[PDB]
């Protein structure tokens, strides 16, 4: 799609994570975990730059993943990805990058947004990190 190759690869990993954890749906949480674990990925350094502890974030995200029902993208994920698209359009980006997911997730309510807020993320410090 309009997604960067790195973002597409993280999505594939998110699917593997959901499968490996016996979850029926790939949730924004799965993608965040994949992005946090992506060597050379943009998400971890973006968070560190925004003043958010990426290490503790993956722990809280893993805790949330551990709470999901066990038994394929969820509508939650489709929704957040749609906002990523709109955000890329508003910022004038040619493609949808991983950093936008952090911003879109923060503005999409639900568990991931709650975790990000508690971790110190705000539309302001994430947007600043993105522009930087």
């Amino acid at each position: 799609d309009r997604l960067t190759n790195k973002f597409q690869l993280a999505l594939a990993d998110a699917q593997s994570l959901a499968l490996g954890h016996d979850n029926q749906f790939i949730e924004p949480l799965h993608l965040m975990s994949a992005l946090l674990n992506q060597e050379g990925g943009s998400v971890s350094p973006l968070l560190t730059s925004a003043g958010i502890n990426a290490g503790q974030l993956r722990t809280d995200i893993n805790q949330a993943l551990n709470r999901l029902p066990q038994v394929q993208p969820s509508q939650d994920l489709v929704r957040v990805l749609n906002l990523c698209d709109k955000l890329a359009q508003k910022r004038g980006d040619n493609f949808i990058s991983s950093e936008l997911f952090v911003l879109a997730a923060l503005e999409s309510r639900g568990t991931l947004a709650d975790i990000l807020k508690a971790a110190g993320a705000t539309t302001a410090n994430i947007t600043q990190a993105i522009e930087q």
